[PDB]
């Protein structure tokens, strides 16, 4: 699109946003409320999901529910789609942005942690994408997904991170380019984030606040863009940007 | 850092060395090279028949020793002990040559999330379960590994997105572990091969542009494996290789680092 | 700051003009596109003869007005004197084209410092000195300066050194002051304009894929007319994505910073 | 193509080399670094008193050789006697240390076209006059040419369009000489050498209060800069900030030179 972002994008837009409990997800799931979305909001915290949720009523949601799970179950996630889009009545915009827990670790030979990982943090992400279609192209839709500075770059401690981080890369962008052609108007944004002020990272490890982080994400998503970038550095931020490549792909086009 | 002299056939003499998806196409040629250079090579894939006929061709061009061991990389199982039999086979390891990919068509994404999940087994973890079964070998060898990847795992591409997710994940994994090998002065080579279209059999049939070929590939790729290299670029395409390089990246990299 | 909108031939109808080098190829074309907008338009170089038909053929077309001055560049009196008489039979000045060259051809070089030392009066030299004596009259009506220049005045090319070198000067000394007028707040902008080989009599019969000398000199025009910093031009894609860099941007506007202008 | 194969002091030893600009900062650091390692030298730059200083301590540090020939590179005349005088003085020549620059100062371009030809004339074609004058015996000696330019040459800047036209003026040349001789077969390395702010008195005296930016070391940066001419080298990129130092180099026009190289 060619616009500026005005909160209003949201109103009574039909919203998932999945890894809501805490951290980024919920913020966004707060920024929406504030917009007046629909919203329904997954993650395994049934009773944190509930007080989000209340939260999201007072802020002004268009409307609020919560289904309880975990990613680790592709049958989850399918069901979860389904029944999130009929407590809405369909959906505009699909945002996929939970992980599954990992640490700072040196890779020894921790092989159940890479397949979890490629799981949950990857493979999820497109169960719930391909449940997420038909409605998606009803509303000429979008679909969100959160990465990171590990998704574009080596990074020691997170093998596994950065291998089902770079793989959402490679899989909805190589998707960008299907849509972009078979004329499917759902629009595929990747979500670029430096450090961000998250309990989880922060006990976990400069940071950027997560508030204006989540904004961040749903202005890119409003905007149709197709990459957004995210960190406590302005320098950080103009560097991740990748011109070889977009010239290489413009070139095999 | 590519241990610095130029390339020299020698480099492969005695060098226990796997090479996976070894069986036809430019896993083949690899392991013919590697014979024809006195290397010690065991060669796995599925089709035992046709990697009978690779086992002979490689001895009488002059390898040192020559076995085979049949099996799927769908079956994690499988490749760990594959490692192991190969490691007894030879008494020690050099270099792993992860090369091989399930198979996959021409097509546009919409509902195939069995063969998403089949990629990212066979093409990314099998991959990473050989590594893992070959790192003691390769820390007493001070040796090293070889990921071969394509275009479609640096760059957006319609039609392959199960495949170049499971290559974009190849890159992300080993350059992760790359260096935190650095940082743990572990002594092993990982070398991350870009290779635009080249001409195998296989390749070829379905894509029905400009092909390079399997031969200086294989070469290429071992060379750069021997050579220590980070990465290694090689389309039919001089144009397009040195852009298809990553300046942007190598910085924030060593930047951070 | 470029625009915030698009392209109208009628953002130049009444606007004007100084067209340098404008007795024949891109600047000729210049010319009468621009009569063609119905711009005010004065057109110089050293041949009167030619000079004449362009002024005619100028009226010709819609031009408000069309005269010339007819002298040589290599003089910077002239240079000087050109832009006052210019500017006083418009009664101002939009927009300034610097576009001519001095005469060159393809060799290696040996030891002709002359032809160096003429390539940087007349390519660069005296591009700077008509800014000068037109920066008064353009900041009178928040014209703009448009500089014309070449790939080889970005990248390194053999059979050109004294051509590249003053051409790469351009770049040099007017990003430069873009960046100065920036934050003296002068509301005259810059457009470079970074051109491949076009089809001009004279690049034709020195010199591979020509692009139409017609199309080249409007969007020089369209450049400059859209304030941007840079206009690229060449009969092929592929080049005019291969011609911008990223990294200049970022250090520029990383190392944008690392100064105050508050002693003037 | 740079040396495969890696630096060593001595490969500078018995080396008859000319450097300019030599009186001061990384000039004269790069006389003193080529004294310890044996070479013959010969400085040049107006002061002869402080030249005479740097010719003592290049003795008294080992030079096989040193003297000065003091004189203003205003002068083309001089400019040219000087590599004949010093050719004498060593009986040939396997390097050119091109160095000098014109004294200048943080200002705000306004109408100082004099400035603006003072700097083209010293710090651009008095290279090129140093560097014809030169090509005969580096031609015997398969020697190499060292230019010294800056980021400013690189990249833009505000208060130093002069000083900035004159550098990326160097690019231009120098990057287009270094074509025509690979193609005519000539083999002397041109390495161009592309520096941040370094610590030297004038740098230091010219900027402080107006830029803030981190100075390299002038000792470190001087011997960078001879590896890079020993290595013949194209770049050497040198700056405080590591980051910088990096996303300097132009990949884009590397390409777009291959492009248009071999496809002529
Ligand atoms: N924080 C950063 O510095 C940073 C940097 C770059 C990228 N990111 C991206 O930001 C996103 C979340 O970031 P964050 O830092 O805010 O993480 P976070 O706060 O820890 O939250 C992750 C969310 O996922 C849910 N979750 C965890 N395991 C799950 C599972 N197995 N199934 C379903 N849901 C699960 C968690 O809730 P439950 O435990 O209740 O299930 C939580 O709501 C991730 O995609 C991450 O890659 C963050
Ligand atoms: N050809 C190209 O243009 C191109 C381009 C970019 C990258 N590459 C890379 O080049 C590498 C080799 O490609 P290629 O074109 O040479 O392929 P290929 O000729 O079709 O060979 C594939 C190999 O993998 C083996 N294989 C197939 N399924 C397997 C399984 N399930 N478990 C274990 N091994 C299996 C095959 O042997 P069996 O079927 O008998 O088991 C065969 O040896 C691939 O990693 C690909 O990523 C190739
Ligand atoms: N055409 C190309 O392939 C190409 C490529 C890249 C960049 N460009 C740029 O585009 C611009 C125009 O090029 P062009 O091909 O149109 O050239 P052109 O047709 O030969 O025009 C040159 C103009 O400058 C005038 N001129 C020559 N010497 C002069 C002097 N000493 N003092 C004042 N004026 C003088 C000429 O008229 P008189 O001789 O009668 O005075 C003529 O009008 C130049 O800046 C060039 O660098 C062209
Ligand atoms: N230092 C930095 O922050 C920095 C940054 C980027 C690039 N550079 C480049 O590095 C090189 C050396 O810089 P520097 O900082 O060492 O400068 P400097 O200390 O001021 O060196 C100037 C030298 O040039 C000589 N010189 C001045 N005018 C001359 C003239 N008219 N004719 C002949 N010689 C003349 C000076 O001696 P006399 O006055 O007695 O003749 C002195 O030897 C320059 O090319 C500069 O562009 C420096
Ligand atoms: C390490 C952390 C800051 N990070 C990053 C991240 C990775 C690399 C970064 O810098 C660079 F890319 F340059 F390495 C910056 C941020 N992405 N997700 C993360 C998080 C994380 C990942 C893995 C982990 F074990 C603990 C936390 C989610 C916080
Ligand atoms: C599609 C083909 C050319 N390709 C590539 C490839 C190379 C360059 C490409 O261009 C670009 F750079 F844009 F990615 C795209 C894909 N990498 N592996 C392949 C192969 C392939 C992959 C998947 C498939 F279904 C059929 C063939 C392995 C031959
Ligand atoms: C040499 C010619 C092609 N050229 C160019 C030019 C443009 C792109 C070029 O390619 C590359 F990008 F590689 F530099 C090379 C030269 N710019 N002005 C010119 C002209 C020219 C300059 C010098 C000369 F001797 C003869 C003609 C002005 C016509
Ligand atoms: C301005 C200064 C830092 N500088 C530079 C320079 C280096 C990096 C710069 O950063 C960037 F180019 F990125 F902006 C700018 C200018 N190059 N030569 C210089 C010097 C200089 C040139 C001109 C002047 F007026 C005063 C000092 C020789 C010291």
């Amino acid at each position: 699109l060619n616009e500026e972002f005005r909160p209003e994008m949201l109103q009574g837009k039909k919203v998932i946003v999945t890894g809501a409990s805490k951290g980024i997800g919920r913020e966004m799931a707060y920024h929406l409320a504030k917009m007046g979305a629909h919203v329904v909001v997954t993650a395994r915290s049934k009773e944190t999901l509930q007080k989000v949720v209340s939260h999201c009523l007072e802020l002004g949601a268009a409307s609020a529910h919560y289904i309880a799970g975990t990613m680790e179950d592709m049958t989850f996630a399918e069901q979860f789609v389904a029944q999130a889009g009929k407590l809405m009545g369909g959906l505009d915009m699909l945002i996929l942005n939970h992980i599954t827990n990992t640490s700072l670790n040196l890779f020894h030979d921790d092989i159940h942690h890479v397949r979890k990982s490629m799981e949950v943090n990857f493979l999820s992400y497109v169960v719930l994408t391909v449940a997420a279609l038909p409605m998606l192209k009803q509303s000429n839709g979008s679909i969100v997904v959160v990465s990171s500075l590990a998704g574009k770059v080596a990074y020691p401690m997170v093998a596994a991170y950065s291998a089902s981080k770079f793989a959402l890369d490679g899989f909805f962008s190589s998707i960008r380019k299907e849509y972009s052609v078979s004329r499917v108007n759902v629009s595929i944004t990747l979500c670029v984030l430096g450090l961000i002020d998250t309990e989880t990272a922060m006990k976990a490890v400069q940071a950027a606040p997560k508030e204006e982080c989540a904004l961040e994400i749903i202005k890119g998503g409003a905007l149709r863009q197709e990459e957004v970038y995210y960190d406590s550095s302005l320098w950080t931020t103009l560097l991740i940007r990748n011109p070889s490549r977009k010239i290489l792909e413009f070139l095999y086009s």
